[PDB]
DNA sequence: CCTATTGTTGCAATTGCAACAATAGG
DNA sequence: CCTATTGTTGCAATTGCAACAATAGG
C-alpha cells in the first residue's frame, strides 16, 4: 500500500499558505476565506452543517465567524422558527469579494491541474470524492471522542 | 475545467486532525508528528530541507522543532564543516515513536484508500507527484516574497 | 565584499482540547 | 424528562508576517 497522506497533506499546506498571503491583502485572516466562500454559495447556513462538510473543529469555526461577523463580511440572524440555530448570511463586502476568491482559487486550481487533461481531472475529481468520503465517518468517530482500533 | 482545491483541503484537515488527536496520546503537539517522521529517515537533515519538502513556513518549523528538542524527541547536532547548519537527528524516544506513527498513518492511509484497486492508486500516487510538483515552484514564488500576476 | 542560505524572536493572531451552556425534538 | 444538537468561552498552546542575525560560498 503506497503512501497519499503525504502528498495531499503537502498540496493542501501549499495552496492554503498561497491563498493566505494573497488575501492578507483583502484582510481576510489565516482561514477565514474558507467560510466565506462557502457562505456565499449556501446562504443562511449553519456553523454545524459548515464544521461538518469542511471538517473544521467547531470550536476553531466558532472564534473564526465571529471575526467575519465582526469585520462586517457576513451576518447572523436568527430565524423565528428556531431559537438556537444561526443563520450565517454575507453583507455586501462578502458579496464583492467572492467573485475575486474565485479567481485565486480557480487559477491555483489551473497552477496545481496543469498538464492534465479533461477527462484526467475528472478520473481524480471522482477519486478525491471517494476518498473525501471513505474517511468522513473516522473523522466523526475520532472527533466524538471514540478510539479507533488498528 | 473542474475544481480539485477543495476535496484536497477537506482530505488534509480531516487527516491531519485525525492523526493529532491520536497522536496527542504519545506527546507530540498539534503538528509536530510531520517534521520526526521525515527526521527518522532522513537523519541528518537540516531545518530548510524539511522546509522545502513539507511546504510549511520557516518560522512555523524552528519553533515546533526546538520543542522536538525540548522534550527529548530529537537533538540539534554541529558538524565541523558548518557553523550555520544543524544537522537533525532523532533521539532513543524518537526512534521507538516511529514504528507507532507509521502504524497510524498507514491504517489512516488504508481507511482512505478504501475499494481502490492496486492500479488505482498508482493512477493516484502519480496524479498527485505532478500536483505537488506543479504547485512547488508557485509556492515558493509566493512565499519569498513576489506578487502572482494571473 | 556581496548575495543567497540558514536560522531565530516580537507581537499578534489563530488553533483546539476541555468544559460548559441551552434549545431542539421527541 | 432525555438525549442529541448547536454554541459559545477559558486557556494554553501553535502559527506566521516582520524584522532581524550570522555564516556559506563565491
Amino acid at each position: 500500500m503506497k503512501d497519499i497522506l503525504r502528498d495531499i497533506g503537502v498540496i493542501a499546506r501549499a495552496l492554503d499558505s498561497i491563498s493566505n498571503i494573497e488575501f492578507k491583502e483583502l484582510n481576510l485572516a489565516k482561514g477565514q476565506f474558507i467560510y466565506l466562500v462557502r457562505i456565499c454559495e449556501n446562504q443562511g447556513i449553519i456553523q454545524e452543517k459548515l464544521v461538518d462538510i469542511l471538517k473544521i473543529d467547531r470550536t476553531t469555526a466558532s472564534r473564526a465567524i465571529k471575526n467575519l461577523e465582526k469585520n462586517g463580511l457576513i451576518i447572523k440572524k436568527q430565524n423565528k422558527n428556531n431559537k438556537k440555530n444561526k443563520l450565517l448570511f454575507p453583507t455586501e463586502k462578502g458579496q464583492q469579494l467572492y467573485p475575486l476568491i474565485i479567481r485565486e482559487n480557480e487559477y491555483s486550481n489551473a497552477v496545481a491541474l496543469k498538464g492534465f487533461t479533461e477527462a484526467e481531472i475528472n478520473m481524480l475529481t471522482d477519486a478525491l470524492k471517494k476518498v473525501k468520503e471513505n474517511i468522513a465517518d473516522d473523522w466523526l468517530y475520532v472527533k466524538k471522542g471514540n478510539k479507533r482500533s488498528y
